[PDB]
């Protein structure tokens, strides 16, 4: 018969990174996480872990876990009604914010569970194979002279044939100083996507965007808000480079209604927002309908086990936020990177948790 | 590791029929249908069939799967990787048609391969669990008088809390005589569907269902000719009853294009035609986005796999035509289905395929 | 010279309510809140109240109201500049959800502040007056039989003119025999409200509204998911009836979004979730450009000080979860609210809060 | 405790102007202004001015304001409410035009005395802080050579970084001469927008429109008729510089159905003919849901108090009409604009007045 869940946990952990991100609205220096432990009466327990972008985030995000977690107790493992179960549950608090991060960990960490009762990987169960996914390496705003020796061994030994970085720190001119600096180093044979964090409105995306038409951009990302659909149509409409969104958008009717006002070319789900591997599934179907190029918003690891089962699956997101705590850290090779099971490949490294762990 | 295809063998049988079923283009009075086996190196041979409409079909969509399920051969039974192979093999002859029949029905017999190697139904497989779905029983014309006792016995023995009938097989003064019939003998808390099987012309749709408007139809379903997705949207348009469609369109795509059009208000997919399971999980994600109540069409066994797993389930549609041929044919119980396992619950009665089989 | 944050503390209490509101999700039985003061330099401490739903999401809400306003201490007491810096703080976790309540809590507190340093009621300090404004009496599933004494209190003694039910909770039948027993008990002159607390799909809210426009009802509220804007559209251009949303949608980007799918006729943001009296504000302007009658939810001491400066302006909501706990509790006089100063009219009966307080 | 009104009088005067503002369809040479007066019985009295434009104009709108005023005689000093009360007066003879400047002059003067009475700036009772906004230098057509001490004096001495200018007066050629010579006086980066006046009609404003591209305009105002939203949002759609409009419709009404029409990218609401500050702050909500950048027209004083509070706020404009009459007249440092107390920060140089006085 299926198994149950017998009980949940989280933890939170603070882990160190040594590329410290800088973006337009400050800089994120280190890697505040929430571990997610879903134990079966099948002798497995599930792992997931959300990126909590703030320290601020982690107590209320444990607290969530573990009250919801709590009722699950005794229900079967099935992470379609699971979430249906949710679903009705927040209906009229509200499931956006902090308690939806709560529900795609959650979800997440079933999915993990199934696959290790079966021994196989999350996308062996999708009906797909883990194969290679070409990726990006995800930066913070970049300088071409003091990050060249980092650059030079991400396309050289890592073999990344793409990468991204950040702006609207500042004026467009520092935009462009930095891109073209990017292009000059990298050359014409690296993809490079460039990502204004939220930070312009829609006129001003609209004015820089065209002067940075030259240098062979992959994609501008969320020029704007993210709630902003109309303010990304309308950039959209004028953008001579395809417009990236998504990251911050919640389960697949948040995804319905962008793609309902046309608020981009290209999508990255962030696992976290979209409703964990249930939902993403939901959106990459909405996706293939829509023809919109889909990728991924970091928590690689898992991303690697649903990005072979998305019809316009596009790029892998690498930013490596929990390797620190991981015991089997993601891998990149020549560039692209390859799922790893059983589950979602998610197993703590515990000396690690107890460094990293906060209260 | 993952199980390989080693062989693919189809066979046409024609199953006997209690009850002609008419309708506006003629009589179904027998069940010509291809069972497939796809047969792998892991002591496990996949099932499925197609209800094939015509005996004219058969020899033809049995060439197809044999054709196609011979350079199948040694490839890994990975369902969503063996359709995008299927996909890029016919993209220029085309998968509309027979062709696709053949590659739907290969879908479904990898999926149940895969839920027999894990001794799990197929729902399970896909994150659900098989639970009872609302059922109609699904009628040719009817006569109130005449078809009595067995509307008595679908209602009261079976369960059934809903009725589908046919309707453009005369004038419009026969589809009220029969729906009038019908709403009187079974009262109120029946819901009654009516199938004009594409026989009408938008004008006259509209002109119709307006007269019908009375009797608390549940839908009036392919009023117009499957491909005028404008037409659907016309009569859709102008009617007080939904409008139900999908049983003939191809693929996720076809279904992208028909909600794009706004072509109907409730879809109802066949597996045989929408990609199998595969291409169905791709419609239950735009079915959710558009707000689309979706129900299935006929295949009844593998319908009660999917539609667990499809965020706006409707109706599961009750039409026995493999009974005769499966070693455990499909119940209803109170007027819902359950799916059966190990896989999608199709092996062969094989003294009634031998009895049944044309060559 | 400008007052300055000194520091916030929340505190978390579960009020008792005398009458159950069941709806279609569930039963709120108690009145689980969050108290907000805002101590600042100048001799006083500004008060906000949120309505939190559910008991789980009061520690996570206590810890997001202490852990923001910690980042306030210091900061002039002027919300305009005080929302800026908290969207910009929230830019990329995301503010929906828990978050945003918090952020709307601590907007309303900082006006309350600003109000008792002035010694005027907020209202006045928007430019407005303190003025009846037309309420409803708000109930969960009634009864016109077991509950015709409340009625008729609710009527005689308060002066209400209008009332709303919820349904959703079962079928058309139970939602139609609640409205129309109420509507033949309260006559044709008392308006008549039908709250669906989010719980159909499109099709099946189109069904029962049509079925119920003979009840001569006000209007229908959330229909469908809230997040559901495309959905309330399709619901709202097939209505006969006017549609009513906008308790669940997040700061005023929310509403413009909304605005811009036409989700509805009416709107009625609550206090708690468009961004406080600051976010208020700026959707008073896009109702009144949209020519949207604009009603409050919930909140109705705070919602008292805006509704007499919205343009257009229509119901303020009558349901009192706060009252034990205040000072000053809400009153009725014919019908119609007036706002109370000075501030939100905002202040704690301490023995009750210790009474209730829950940790 | 709320002061009533006792009075209104208005003065006429005609002020001087150190240089002639040719535009396109004339000459100012002068400044026309309507001074106006709301006595209290709290002892203060609310001081508020207009721009009249043409001679012509004043003695209509004295006449206006004093005759509206005394209808005001004990009414309670509510802005919001009265006007409301005014719209009802104007209702059917209608208050766009002279009516309208008359309405909007006595609400600024309204909350000029609401601030005087608290003994703060106005920007401040709005929830808001005095703050510098970026300003632009405001000019007639300018020729580079004999304009040259002028604009030097503007960006060198006085730190503006944006400068406007007017066209439309003559052909094309003499438009691009004109842009080209200050552009090329100017440099790179001091900020340039053209002003055309409602000159041109929308084919030739889009073929102008073209041929000024290289110049780098941050917009190109009002290039047809106000009235002619649809001409303007024409001109839009085929603009690759933003179009600015605004300064001359009609209430938060006017504002409402340009947006609905596309009109243009930014706006620019004059506080004479938007309502005074009660209608800018509706305006202010709308301009923020349609991602407007929002910038003010004239009345620079009044101005610098409502930008602060104006999600969208983008440039204040520099035409100092009013400084010969003003106790305190507008100061410009570092190219910014801050706003002056208490109240609008407008009183009168009454030795001044009484010479520039017309009657
Ligand atoms: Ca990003
Ligand atoms: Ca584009
Ligand atoms: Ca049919
Ligand atoms: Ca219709
Ligand atoms: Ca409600
Ligand atoms: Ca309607
Ligand atoms: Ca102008
Ligand atoms: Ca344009
Ligand atoms: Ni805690
Ligand atoms: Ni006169």
């Amino acid at each position: 018969t299926t198994a149950a869940i017998t009980g949940v946990t989280a933890r939170a952990v603070i882990t160190p990174m040594k590329r410290p991100l800088r973006n337009a609205f400050g800089v994120i220096d280190s890697g505040p996480l929430v571990l997610i432990d879903v134990t079966t009466d099948q002798g497995v327990t599930g792992h997931s872990y959300l990126f909590a972008y703030t320290r601020l985030a982690l107590k209320p995000l444990v607290h969530l876990v573990e009250d919801i977690g709590r009722e699950l107790a005794g229900k079967a493992l099935v992470p379609v009604d699971l979430m249906k179960a949710m679903d009705a549950k927040f209906r009229l608090l509200g499931w956006q914010g902090l308690v939806g991060m709560a529900v795609s960990g959650l979800d997440m960490a079933f999915w993990d569970a199934l696959g290790q009762l079966a021994g196989k990987p999350v996308v062996e169960l999708l009906g797909g194979s883990a194969r290679p996914i070409p990726a990006y390496d995800s930066y913070g705003v970049l300088d071409a002279r003091d990050d060249e020796r980092t650059l030079r061994t991400a396309c050289d030994e890592h073999g990344f044939r793409a990468i991204k970085s950040k702006g609207g720190h500042g004026d467009l001119a520092t935009d462009e100083a930095m891109i073209k600096g990017l292009r000059a180093l990298l050359g014409p044979d690296i993809a490079l996507m460039l990502d204004f964090n939220q930070s312009l409105d829609p006129a001003e995306a609209t004015r820089r965007i065209a002067r940075l038409a030259d240098y062979d951009l992959t994609w501008i990302e969320e020029p704007v808000p993210q709630e902003n659909l109309s303010g990304h149509a309308a950039v959209r409409e004028r953008s001579e480079i395809p417009i990236q969104a998504g990251e911050n958008w919640w389960f697949p009717r948040g995804f319905a209604e962008a793609i309902a006002a046309g608020a981009s070319d290209f999508i990255m789900p962030d696992l976290m927002k979209v409703g964990g591997i249930t939902g993403w599934l939901n959106v990459a179907g909405q996706a293939d309908a829509a023809s919109i190029p889909m990728s991924s918003h970091i928590l690689p690891e898992a991303s690697a086990h649903v990005l072979p089962v998305t019809p316009t699956a596009h790029f892998l997101e690498v930013l490596d936020f929990a390797g620190a705590i991981l015991t089997e850290p993601l891998r990149v090779i020549d560039g692209k990177v390859t799922a790893k099971g059983p589950g979602l490949g998610l197993a703590w490294n515990e000396s690690a948790v107890a460094k990293y762990q906060v209260t």
